[PDB]
């Protein structure tokens, strides 16, 4: 690699970071949008106030403003559902470590409630909240309301740092390695500039995902993150070994690889900054499918990339990885649904199943009520789109289990439901090829009616090749497609994936059978479960 390849391609100009004039040739259309107007100005210079007053029909009449609502607003966590819910916006938060409060939950519920049939909310595969139904004129007030309850939606979509994922059992599990909350909190504060915006990390070549590991279970899925912090002692000091480059895409799925770097615990933010600066400064900005950070690592080689991180560390120091980390390979992933004792004597947490992560305003209020009556007003989200309510005095559990809402959001649903994960799908998502959430519930219910089993089989349903529901991690995965019935009629289908493993012995699954009509999946899945997962016909 020539020395010229290492010239930073962006520069700071008036508080924002822009592509240098000599690096603008051949860039993709999204890069052109970012050059035409800095997206962060919508928040940091309050551009949203005037934009929100323009009728959407007028907005659509000029490229600049249409790009504002369809592209730039994703820097404020707002996602125009142009195709499938025209004029409405999904809104996505920062929620480091999946931690929310009852007050925040009620606030989000009050927002979606206003929108009636156009509103609802979802737990995401990054243990995050999305709300739906938002209209542009309400955006300024919603931004204010979020801030009032201690939430931000900054930099949650497009070419930004995604929600920092941590251990859902952080601080409460007798078996945790290290509480991940302080680190995910710090990362979120760094990324968003303490909820004011951080332009230094908002003009990346592409999305970028971080997680901090604190569980032997590896609930955080470090193998699929762009940066994963693996807890490790080195020379008698606590810190993290670093894995880099994990990502999924239609084109390519790759597990994270060692950077061959260890940092002391206090260097979590400095090294996040150094890696992001290297990616920002040096990453390809052509074909969007070749812009994720792993592509830069392949171009420079991992050592070449490492040197770029190192030069951007304070005092330009970056130690090599510790030979061992603290994660025990002898481990069985633990079910967190149901009632479990905390490390604090006399306290329990309860994991509740949220069917395909979907909730209405009334459901959110009820969950918030439970967290107040039984817990400490805290609700935690998980990457399987479930919830945990921690800090419940154990003597209260008997009463809790009798609460009517637990018949819907159950501490002990059937085993296949426990592991079921599904993306948004075509109810709202314009990329989706099929409907996912309703279909996956229906099929899973029919399958479980036919077979019993004891193995915790994890089924993931994703609506298109973007694989937001991570079919490549599933025991059985379903990727949306259109296919044909016996008469040659167009029908919704799924490509079925097998072979995904999580935890320390991770592995990426691959397509096993293409183009199966959705109406034909039940017998296929029943047979797979009996033949490969020890299921028994009822
Ligand atoms: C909500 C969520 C799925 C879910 O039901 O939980 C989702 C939703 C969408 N994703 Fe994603 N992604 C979700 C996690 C993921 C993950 C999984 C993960 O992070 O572990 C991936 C695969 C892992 C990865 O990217 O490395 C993922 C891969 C993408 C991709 C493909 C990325 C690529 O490099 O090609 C896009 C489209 C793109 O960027 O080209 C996409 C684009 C989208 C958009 C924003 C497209 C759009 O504007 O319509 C989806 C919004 C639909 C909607 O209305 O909800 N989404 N997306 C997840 C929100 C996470 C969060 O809170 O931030
Ligand atoms: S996998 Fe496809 S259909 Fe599902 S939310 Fe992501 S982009 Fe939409
Ligand atoms: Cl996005
Ligand atoms: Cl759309
Ligand atoms: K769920």
């Amino acid at each position: 690699v020539a020395a010229e390849r290492l010239e930073p391609r962006v520069e700071e100009k008036d508080g924002y970071w822009i592509l240098k004039e000599q690096f603008r040739k051949g860039i993709n259309p999204q890069e052109k949008v970012k050059i035409e107007k800095e997206p962060m100005k919508l928040f940091m210079e309050n551009g949203i106030e005037e934009l929100a007053k323009i009728p959407i029909e007028e907005i659509d009449q000029s490229k600049l403003t249409k790009d504002d609502i369809d592209v730039r607003l994703k820097w404020l966590g707002l996602f125009h559902r142009r195709k499938n819910q025209y004029g409405r916006f999904m809104m996505r938060l920062k929620l480091p470590n999946g931690v929310t409060t009852s007050a925040q939950t009620r606030y989000l519920a009050s927002v979606i409630r206003k929108y009636g049939k156009e509103g609802c909310a979802d737990i995401t595969t990054r243990q995050n909240w999305q709300i739906r139904g938002v209209v542009l004129p309400d955006v300024p007030e919603i931004l204010k309301g979020l801030a009032e309850v201690g939430l931000t939606s900054l930099q949650s979509g497009m070419d930004n740092v995604r929600n920092p994922v941590g251990n859902p059992l952080a601080g409460i599990d007798p078996e945790e390695i290290v509480d991940t909350r302080p680190y995910t909190n710090l990362l979120s504060q760094f990324i968003t500039g303490n909820s004011r915006g951080n332009p230094a990390v908002s003009n990346l070549p592409r999305k970028w995902k971080p997680c901090v590991v604190g569980s032997h279970d590896l609930y955080e899925h470090p193998h699929i993150n762009d940066l994963a912090y693996m807890p490790a002692t080195k020379d008698g000091r606590f810190g993290f070994n670093l894995l880099v480059g994990g990502f999924f895409s239609a084109k390519r799925c790759d597990e994270a690889i060692p950077l061959d770097a260890w940092v002391p615990a206090d260097d979590v933010v400095p090294v996040c900054r150094a890696i992001l600066e290297a990616f920002r400064d040096l990453g390809f900005r052509g074909n969007r499918q070749k812009c994720r950070m792993m592509w830069l690592i392949d171009e420079l080689g991992v050592e070449g990339f490492r040197a770029e991180v190192e030069k951007r560390m304070p005092q330009q120091q970056l130690e090599r990885a510790s030979p061992e980390d603290l994660v025990q390979k002898q481990w069985e992933r633990r079910d967190y649904l149901g009632v479990h004792p905390q490390k604090q004597e006399g306290y329990s947490f309860i994991g509740l199943h949220i069917p395909v992560g979907r909730v209405q305003a009334d459901d959110m209020d009820e969950l918030a009520r439970l967290a107040d009556e039984y817990g400490s007003g805290e609700i935690r989200l998980t990457v399987e789109q479930n919830i945990i309510i921690p800090n419940i005095e154990t003597s209260k559990i008997e009463a809790l289990l009798k609460e009517p809402v637990l018949s819907t959001f159950s501490p002990d649903p059937p085993i296949l439901m426990k592991g079921l994960v599904a993306c948004t799908g075509n109810q709202f998502c314009g990329q989706a090829i099929i409907e996912t959430k309703a279909r996956s519930l229906k099929i899973t219910e029919e399958v479980q009616r036919q077979v019993s089993l004891t193995k915790p089989v994890r089924m993931h349903w994703t609506g298109c090749p973007n694989t937001c529901a991570q079919v490549q991690v599933a025991d059985i995965g379903f990727m949306g497609c259109l296919t044909r019935d016996k008469n040659g009629k167009t029908v919704e289908g799924a490509d079925v994936f097998l072979g995904g493993r999580i935890g320390s012995d991770s592995h990426l699954g691959e397509v096993y059978k293409k183009a199966v009509p959705c109406d034909d999946l039940v017998p296929l899945v029943v047979d797979l479960l009996v033949n490969n997962f020890g299921a028994v016909p009822r």
